[PDB]
DNA sequence: TAACCGCGTTC
DNA sequence: TCTAGAACGCGGTTA
């Protein structure tokens, strides 16, 4: 078993050790050495020094096997070796009686002799026991192996012990007024993966250069930059069934385009393609040099050997792809099957047990998982062609996924120029966006390449989190376990959680810098500016600038200038002039407010453990049903009577037979029915204010890795912003530097919103699964600071303006023109200070108000003398002010419309354009391309009226459109103009029960097309709705697009059939498209954009063709 | 009406 | 196995 289960593990490692010799990998050992291990002796110890670039878990010999890693290196004379470290692995045992530990180590180093290498007594810091921050540790067994196979060998003798523990004891003499096994209290860090385990005590990363000796790896601190390993990106392009996806069982691949290193290339079958194609050139841009060798084949199988024997040549460390892993390598792998080829001896890749493809000696990138993980691009626009568009500046090569089969044969040198277009996007993508930031976050994560690219931003969060545990000598959490129920005033719950952000919809309507706007303006709120006004301009200095008073020679006159406006809007309340258009964001909020209250999960007392207490609130929100226990008792008991079908010679079971959770699975199924009977509702939800405590004394490790990704990313960010200054610097004549300083922006604009996801998720780390630091309330306690700090904020907004709109940490607003606003202190060595009034007045009020005046840290760690000092690094971002911003508002009254608008800069450029169905995934391409036609029109006009009179000539054109019953446009343009695609996350056959245009259109898609196309998730189901059945349900009339590109015979077959008349013989799409229903969607779309927003603005319906709603109606008459 | 769900946004 | 969070819009269905 062991020995044996060594094989599969020990004959897969001969395996690997002969693909990466073959690919340059030869295992090396360093020479021997006596001397010292001290690494300013770098240069005198033997080694040979690398840049490590991969590591892998492996099983070695010198019956059973030794645990260790490969480490992958490229050496400094171009060529490359790997070395391996072994190190046991080990897990701990916890003791309920610390006492007697020696008790438990004979009675463990017995019960496991089948597999227990050593052990040993060792001590950690545990932050939930009593006294630890006056240096009590807590004793531990630590249990070391000689593989993973004997850890878990281990683990599996141990669990029933822990079990039996838990559960009550056999009784024997009841007169009776313990054993060994009972003093185990619970096993810990056991299920740390055996690679990360070495990359954290050995402090070795990827992407650092190291001299293997044999004392170990040196870190070479002289070696800066990265060592350029070979990188080959490449494409795959097949034949496919028309209007259905290909099959790797039947379709053959067409072509694969590729790059090595700047080099294209591209290997065809010419069974498939018509021409021999020659050396081409795409070179989409300057910066993305494309001259492409192509090797033309005769069979299918001779491609496969030549991407096979060109990989072996060039032996690329990085093999990039975009969607590679899901569609481009299983397609390679099924193929080479076929054709009796062995993909693993051929190139060492193979599906994982994830089934994605992976190598020993070479990473598989494969972008899309970038795209999906760290570009913050909506899902709209996650596909190569759009973030090629977005990331590299330029537009790629188009074509029809219908026309490639055929464009095979007819126009085969446009299927390769396209082909080769995907490449190009592809390796450049990865060298400029994805190599540079993994590369470099594996210098601080402890993952190699493929893990850092594929792992979710928690996992990534934990990771760094284990380092700084480990190093800090704090034992590791075991992983969070959710009650499987909970309950809440007796009552069952389905879900709980805490109130999260603040959203407000306060103002809609057309807001511009050269429209006129009315202000009311609280002079108290001037009374208080004023009085704030000396202190707050010296907290710009001294704290927002990092200054002092002394320095600036200007700090009366800008505050008499300050104070003369300020008293000028004293004095006039009430004005009528020209807004400021205004953003002001907390940077990096949540985080922010976690680090300046100290925030992190083992901070939260419990009032039994821990002046050092700052006590903060959160609302907790659960929902629940209504039943009472009694009920509850009343339907299981119901259950336990009833029978239930076996998961697959024994065909029944009784409810206590099956496990806890699907017992609670019918217990819930059940219990709805009853409270829907009974109470009439499902679901009960209610709020309640809590408090928790957050000792300030606590081991900071957690919020010190915050404090240290934040500032992380504050580089990037303020790079982001220093390049955003140089572009406004250069001269629009000379369009190189203004090239190269674009480029730099989406550089470091990318490189900080990838860095920005990792940094809150140390905000949602403490509500995720299996998180080894959960807290609930902690996550609670920062939403609701936030809540309070944004609505101080807007509250003051209220009285020298008019917010539009907030979100969470941001509002939107408008200022009087008068309004005091940027201001430079000069200093005495020709420095200037800015200063933005409007947000250094909010920042020292929330300085004010929210600064943590009980922060500790330990001054002397010998003594354990802590200090208390203050904390606040909460700061309102101002960004402006901006020519225009157009806010929707609802079809309902009272109401507003969230996290929708679109705001323009002076130059006219688009700045913001949120939430829209133009920029989401799907959607009516109607709506889509309407939304994409208006919003730069609410630029025109000199007036308000003359705005929205500007926006309703192109509400009109497209009311023509529907209103002609698709007359006007061109047979085309139609097909995509009243399309609506949508992506089902699932599979077809997991939506029983439920009733949508995806499931109708996917049904109907299965019902025509076949089965083949609903076994796979994701599917876009890309229909029309019909007015066929009539006064019958939209979910009913959702046609399937693909049914009008059929052969005749079967559209009527279906139409007939999904229109309910048997009689039909007009099978045009303008015959069968219910326009009435587009009209109506066209017109909430112009009603919630245009119309009812001029209504508030006081302004009479630009579009009267679409009606306002009878409540506006009335309000209008009265 | 109001509750409720799937998708994809803004935070 | 691996897995960051909540608030919200809109077109639908359901009670
Ligand atoms: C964008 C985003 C925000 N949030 C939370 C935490 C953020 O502090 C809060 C505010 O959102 P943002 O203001 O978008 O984020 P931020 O304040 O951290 O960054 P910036 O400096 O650019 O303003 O919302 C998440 O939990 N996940 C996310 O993906
Ligand atoms: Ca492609
Ligand atoms: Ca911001
Ligand atoms: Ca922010």
């Amino acid at each position: 078993n062991n020995y044996a289960l060594s094989a599969q593990q020990l004959l897969n490692a001969s395996k690997i050790d002969d693909i990466d010799s073959m690919m340059g990998f030869e295992r090396y050992v360093p020479p021997q050495y006596n001397g010292r291990f001290d690494a300013k002796d770098i240069d005198q110890i033997p080694g040979r020094v690398g840049w490590l670039t991969n590591m892998h878990a492996t099983l070695v010999s010198q019956n059973q096997g030794i645990s260790g890693v490969d480490f992958y290196f490229l050496d400094e004379e171009g060529g490359s070796f790997k070395s391996t470290v072994v190190y046991d692995p080990y897990f701990f045992i916890a003791c309920n009686d610390e006492s007697r530990v020696n008790d438990v180590e004979e009675l463990v180093k017995k019960y496991l002799e089948s597999c227990l290498k050593s052990l040993q007594i060792i001590r950690k810091e545990d932050l939930t026991m009593d006294n630890h921050l006056l240096g009590l540790q807590k004793t531990l067994i630590k249990l070391s192996f000689v593989n993973s196979n004997q850890l878990f060998e281990a683990r599996k003798l141990l669990r029933p012990i822990l079990q039996d523990n838990a559960n009550n004891n056999v009784q024997r003499n009841i007169y009776n007024v313990v054993d060994a096994k009972h003093l185990i209290e619970d096993i810990r860090e056991y299920d740390v993966p055996y690679h990360v385990r070495v990359s954290i005590d050995k402090d070795i990363r990827v992407g650092k250069w190291y001299k293997v000796t044999q004392q170990g790896f040196i870190e070479d601190t002289r070696k800066i930059a990265f060592a350029d390993p070979v990188v080959m990106a490449f494409d795959i392009e097949t034949t496919k069934p028309p209007l259905k996806f290909p099959d790797s069982a039947v379709d053959q691949i067409m072509m694969i385009s590729y790059m090595i290193d700047g080099e294209g290339f591209l290997i065809t079958n010419r069974e498939i393609i018509s021409e021999d194609i020659e050396d081409f050139e795409y070179t989409p841009k300057p910066e993305y040099p494309g001259f492409f060798t192509i090797f033309n084949e005769n069979d299918e199988v001779a491609l496969l050997q030549r991407f096979f024997e060109h990989i072996r040549d060039v032996r690329p460390t990085v093999i990039s792809t975009f969607n590679g892993d899901f569609f481009d390598w299983p397609f390679i792998h099924n193929r080479s099957k076929i054709h009796g080829l062995d993909m693993f001896d051929e190139i060492g890749f193979a599906p994982d047990a994830e089934g994605e493809y992976k190598s020993s000696y070479c990473s598989h990138m494969d972008c899309f998982r970038w795209v999906k993980r760290d570009s913050y691009l909506p899902q709209g626009s996650q596909g190569l062609k759009a973030v090629t568009q977005s990331k590299l500046g330029y537009n790629p090569i188009e074509l029809d996924p219908e026309l490639m089969t055929p464009y095979a044969f007819e126009k085969p040198q446009h299927l390769s120029e396209y082909s080769v277009s995907d490449a190009v996007a592809t390796y450049y993508l990865y060298m400029k966006y994805v190599h540079p930031f993994i590369f470099s976050l594996c210098t601080i994560i402890p993952l190699n390449p493929d893990e850092t690219l594929r792992k979710g931003t928690g996992t990534l969060c934990e990771m760094l989190l284990m380092v700084q545990a480990y190093q800090h000598n704090i034992l590791l959490p075991n992983k969070h376990t959710d009650p499987i129920e909970r309950f809440y005033d007796g009552h069952l719950l389905e879900s709980e959680t805490y109130v999260g952000g603040h959203v407000e919809s306060l103002e809609a309507g057309v807001f511009r810098s050269d429209l006129k706007n009315e202000f009311k303006i609280d002079p108290s709120a001037i009374d208080e500016l004023l009085q704030e006004l000396p202190e707050a301009l010296k907290f710009s200095v001294e704290v927002e600038n990092k200054s002092s008073v002394d320095k600036v020679t200007n700090f009366e006159e800008i505050k008499n200038q300050i104070t003369q406006k300020l008293l000028e809007l004293k004095e006039n309340n009430i004005r009528n002039e020209l807004p400021l258009i205004y953003h002001v964001d907390v940077a990096s909020g949540y985080p922010n407010i976690m680090t300046t209250n100290r925030l992190q999960p083992d901070s939260i007392k419990a009032e039994r453990d821990c002046t050092c207490a700052r006590k903060l609130k959160w609302a907790w929100r659960g929902e629940f049903f209504p039943s009472k226990m009694d009920e509850y008792n009343m339907i299981k008991r119901a259950l336990q009577n009833e029978t239930f079908p076996n998961k697959n010679k024994k065909k029944v079971l009784t409810f206590d037979e099956l496990s806890y959770a699907d017992q609670v699975i019918h217990i819930k199924k059940r219990l709805t029915e009853y409270s829907r009977k009974v109470y009439h509702r499902v679901k009960v939800s209610e709020i309640v204010e809590r408090e928790a405590i957050v000792c300030q004394r606590e081991n900071p490790f957690y919020v010190d890795t915050v404090k240290s990704f934040r500032d992380r990313r504050y580089e990037f960010k303020g790079l982001a912003k220093t390049w955003k200054g140089n572009l406004s610097k250069i001269d629009p004549s000379d369009k190189h530097a203004r090239d190269e300083a674009k480029k730099m922006i989406v550089l470091y604009d990318s490189l900080q919103l990838a860095h920005k996801v990792i940094l809150n998720s140390f905000y949602g780390y403490v509500m995720r699964k299996g998180s080894r630091w959960y807290s609930m309330e902690m996550a609670g306690i920062t939403c609701l600071t936030g809540a309070t700090i944004i609505q101080m904020a807007r509250a003051l907004v209220e009285r020298v303006g008019r917010p539009l709109e907030l979100d969470t940490d941001g509002i939107w607003c408008i200022l009087p023109k008068s309004f005091p606003e940027t201001y430079f202190f000069t200093l005495e060595n020709g420095k200037k200070l800015y200063l933005s009034y409007p947000c250094s007045m909010l920042n020292y009020r929330v300085h004010q108000k929210f600064t943590n005046h009980q922060y500790q840290e330990l001054k002397d760690p010998l003594n354990y003398i802590y200090e208390t000092h203050s904390e606040n690094t909460i700061f309102f971002e101002v960004d402006g002010p901006y020519k225009a911003m157009i806010l929707p508002s609802s079809k309902e009254e009272g109401k507003g419309i969230k996290k929708r608008y679109a705001v323009f800069n002076e130059d006219g450029s688009l700045a913001e354009l949120k939430g829209f169905e133009l920029k989401r995934r799907g959607e009516l391409q109607l709506i889509k391309n309407f939304q994409s036609d208006i919003f730069k029109v609410f630029l025109e006009g000199d007036t308000l009226e003359g705005c929205y009179s500007a926006v309703a000539s192109v509400c009109n054109r497209w009311l023509d459109v529907l209103d002609s019953h698709g007359l006007m446009l061109e047979d085309e343009d139609l097909v995509s103009l009243i399309c609506e695609n949508r992506s089902m996350s699932k599979t077809l056959k997991e939506y029983e029960g439920q009733k949508s245009t995806s499931i109708t259109t996917a049904r109907r898609l299965g019902d025509f097309l076949g089965e083949d196309m609903v076994k796979d998730k994701g599917l876009q189901c890309k229909y029309i709705i019909s007015s066929k059945p009539f006064n019958a349900p939209v979910t009913e009339r959702a046609i399937p697009v693909a049914i009008f590109s059929a052969d005749i015979p079967i559209k009527r077959s279906f139409l007939r059939r999904w229109t309910l008349d048997p009689s039909l013989e007009d099978l045009d799409i303008r015959t069968i498209i219910d326009w009435g229903y587009y009209r109506e969607r066209l017109g909430s779309a112009i009603q919630k954009i245009i119309t009812i927003p001029a209504a508030l603005q006081g302004v009479s319906n630009p579009v009267p063709r679409v009606e306002h709603p009878d409540w506006l109606k009335r309000k209008i008459a009265t």
